[PDB]
């Protein structure tokens, strides 16, 4: 076939019921994740090819960067609750991996402040039980699917993208193959 299990994607032995349609996992500590966001724009190019009726979800993971890794997961909960993912994603990545100016929770906070979220609003979000449950959601989804590696995308809780089995000579071709694969899986 042109799409085969074990080539552009793998199937879960243990399919996850109720799962989000398109589910993405990342860490701000994850270097391929950086590429995925700033060079490849994977999430975006996937979106542009997904059907209609298809919501995209993206969650942060704990297993990279120890204490800071967890702070980042809580911070991304704050980002999701306030709907400011698109304003903090890049400064968080560059603060962690490029400039190395993110070393603590206060430093993560500064990124939000500089992107224009109010001090009070952030701290109140940070400490809210709505954010607690959003953190629980992130962990539960990663737990539901054996997650020991990022970046990772799952379609309908059954198919996991396998970018290792795609061409990387050309970045644009890699991205279209990836998005087309997601689309294929989504129609399956």
């Amino acid at each position: 076939a042109q799409y085969e299990d074990g080539k552009q994607y793998t199937t879960l032995e243990k399919p996850v019921a109720g799962a989000p349609q398109v589910l993405e996992f990342f860490s701000f500590f994850c270097p391929h994740c950086y590429q995925f966001e700033e060079v490849l724009h994977i999430s975006d190019n996937v979106k542009k090819k997904l059907p209609e009726g298809v919501k995209m979800t993206k969650y942060h993971v704990n297993f990279m960067g120890g204490d800071l890794g967890k702070d980042l997961t809580q911070a991304w909960a704050v980002a999701m609750a306030l709907g400011v993912e698109d304003k903090v994603t890049v400064p968080l990545f560059e603060g962690v991996q490029k400039t190395q100016t993110i070393r603590s929770a206060s430093d993560i906070r500064d990124v939000f402040i500089n992107a224009g979220i109010k001090g009070e609003e952030y701290d109140a979000a940070w400490n809210s039980f709505v954010v607690k449950s959003l953190v629980a959601q992130q962990e539960k989804a990663a737990a539901d699917v054996q997650l020991r590696g990022v970046p990772a995308m799952f379609v309908n809780g059954k198919y996991q993208l396998n970018p290792q089995g795609m061409d990387t000579s050309n970045m644009d071709v890699f991205v279209q193959q990836y998005a087309d694969t997601v689309k294929y899986l989504s129609e399956k």
